[PDB]
């Protein structure tokens, strides 16, 4: 187990716009949207993995 990252509000916001966009980033567009979110890099992949398998679009 790692420690559960905290996604805020705002955070989310911003994923999901960046989902409409590609739903299939790759390292280094997920790396900007660490820079851009504060999120770790590695935090983002897992959010769209899961977007992917629970709520692809809308």
């Amino acid at each position: 187990r790692r420690k559960r990252t905290a996604v805020t509000g705002s955070q989310t916001a911003l994923l999901l716009r960046a989902f409409e966009k590609d739903r299939f980033p790759g390292i280094a567009a997920r790396e900007e949207l660490a820079r851009e979110t504060g999120l770790p890099e590695s935090r983002i992949q897992i959010w769209f993995q899961n977007r992917r398998a629970r709520h692809p679009g809308q």
